C-alpha cells in the first residue's frame, strides 16, 4: 500500500483555476513535497500549507494551466537523498478546446431498471474521446469512450443516475487538457409514475 493522495477540491479544474492536495503522512518523512510527472521525471510543483485542522500535508495548487495538468506524485524524503512516493493523483484542465454538445435518444426522467445512453457530439473539434462527468460527485470523471458517434450508456438505472451531467473535450495527444464543459443534461429516475 502507498500513501494516499487525494484532491479536497475536484480534480477537474477550470482554466485558471487552483485545487487543494493531500498527502498521507509518513512519519520518517524530513521533508514532503508535491510532484507533478512529466516525460519521467519528477518536478516541484504547488505550495504547503501550515498546520491546523489536519495532519498530512496538504498542498495548493493556483492559476492552473497546460502545464500542471497531468499525473502527481508526492515525495517524501526519508533521508539526504532516499525517497517514497504516493500513489498517482491525476488533475485535469478545462477550457482549452470549445464545448461539445450532450444529448440523449430518450425521456430525460425515468424509471428505474430503464436503458438510456447520452450522446456527446462536436460538429467541428474532432475530439479522439470524451468524458462524462455528474456535477455534483466530488472526484475525476472516469466514465467515458472513445466512440466517435460518442455513446455514454447507464444500463439498468436506479434512483442514484439522477443528477445532472456534463461532457467533455478530450485529446489523446493531450489527455489531462479538457474543452469546456458541454451543455448540461438532466435525468430524474422515479419509480413513482
Ligand atoms: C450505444 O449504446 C448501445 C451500444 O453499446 C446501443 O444500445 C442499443 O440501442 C438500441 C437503440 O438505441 C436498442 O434498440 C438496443 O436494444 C440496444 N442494445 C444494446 C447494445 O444494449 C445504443 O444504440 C448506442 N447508442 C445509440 C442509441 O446509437
Ligand atoms: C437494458 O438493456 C439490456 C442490454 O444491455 C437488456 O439486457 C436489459 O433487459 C434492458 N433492461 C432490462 C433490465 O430489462
Amino acid at each position: 500500500p502507498m500513501p494516499f493522495i487525494s484532491a479536497k477540491s475536484s480534480p477537474v479544474i477550470p482554466l485558471d483555476g487552483s485545487v487543494k492536495i493531500q498527502c498521507q503522512a509518513i512519519r520518517e518523512a524530513y521533508l514532503t513535497q508535491l510532484m507533478i510527472i512529466k516525460n519521467s521525471t519528477y518536478r516541484e510543483i504547488g505550495r504547503r500549507l501550515k498546520f491546523w485542522n489536519e495532519t498530512d500535508p496538504e498542498f495548493v495548487i493556483d492559476h492552473m494551466d497546460a502545464n500542471k495538468a497531468g499525473r502527481y506524485q508526492c515525495q517524501y524524503r526519508i533521508g539526504h537523498y532516499r525517497f517514497r512516493y504516493s500513489d498517482t493523483l491525476e488533475l485535469v484542465v478545462t477550457g482549452l478546446y470549445g464545448k461539445p454538445f450532450l444529448s440523449a435518444d430518450r425521456g430525460l426522467v425515468l424509471m428505474p431498471g430503464e436503458n438510456i445512453s447520452l450522446t456527446c457530439s462536436s460538429a467541428h473539434i474532432p475530439f479522439d474521446r470524451f468524458s462524462l462527468a455528474k456535477e455534483g460527485e466530488l472526484s475525476l470523471p472516469q466514465h467515458q469512450s472513445g466512440e466517435h458517434p460518442a455513446n455514454f450508456s447507464l444500463g439498468p438505472v436506479d434512483l442514484n443516475v439522477s443528477g445532472i451531467y456534463r461532457c467533455y473535450g478530450w485529446y489523446n495527444r493531450s489527455p489531462y487538457l479538457w474543452s469546456f464543459p458541454s451543455n448540461a443534461l438532466e435525468l430524474v429516475v422515479t419509480a413513482i409514475d
